[PDB]
């Protein structure tokens, strides 16, 4: 059995995507949200490596979703005024996880193309580091944060790649697009679709 405690942490449904708003209806894009969250953690339960997926969220049907699926979940208590309410959320979450792994692994929820292989090669390589991460396909931002046996220190949000290069993690190389295609634009979800989305994408979409 696996050695990674890993973390998807997920915002309120009403709030996600907004710029996805141009090409859906506000329940479609709350569908296409939720959707490709549980794509990725259909993809991620496959890990070997994994002893646990933990999703927080303050969303009751993305918690349901997810427990649905058979993660943990984590009501995210975070108040609506915090300034960083996505690393707030990891932070708390790992404080969790950390009581029953070593290994930790923060990676986002909008991974709809993802296959198992691509997660289980990045941790694998992961593994050669004390911290490290997969940037996203346009390089801005950051797929998955992995640290062993050391703190997180997320820096998640606008310019994610650079902050935690900054911060010492290292950048991990390897083809992956799967992992690296997260969805925020719609030409993002154009970009996914082509690699090849889950059936809950392909369904929401």
């Amino acid at each position: 059995d696996g050695d990674i405690g890993l973390i998807i942490a997920v915002k309120r449904l009403a709030a996600a995507k907004t710029r996805l708003a141009p090409v859906f209806s506000a329940q479609t894009r709350e569908n296409v949200v939720l959707a490709m969250l549980v794509d990725t953690l259909t993809a991620a339960a496959g890990v070997g490596s994994l002893r646990s997926i933990t999703v927080i969220t303050p969303d009751e049907a993305a918690a349901a979703a997810a427990a649905g699926l058979g993660a943990d979940v984590l009501a995210d208590p975070t108040p609506e005024d915090d300034p960083d309410p996505l690393n707030t959320a990891i932070t708390a979450a790992e404080r969790v996880v950390a009581e029953g792994a070593s290994n930790i692994v923060v990676l986002q929820g909008d991974l709809p193309a993802l296959q198992t292989q691509e997660l289980a090669e990045a941790i694998s390589a992961a593994r050669h580091h004390r911290r490290s991460f997969v940037a996203d396909r346009l390089g801005t931002g950051t797929a998955v944060l992995c640290a062993f046996g050391t703190a997180l220190h997320p820096r998640f949000g606008p310019d994610s790649s650079a902050r935690h290069r900054r911060s010492g993690a290292v950048e991990l190389t390897g083809a992956w697009p799967g992992l690296r295609c997260d969805v925020d634009t719609p030409a993002d979800l154009t970009a996914a679709r082509q690699l090849g989305v889950g059936p809950a994408t392909a369904r929401a979409v």
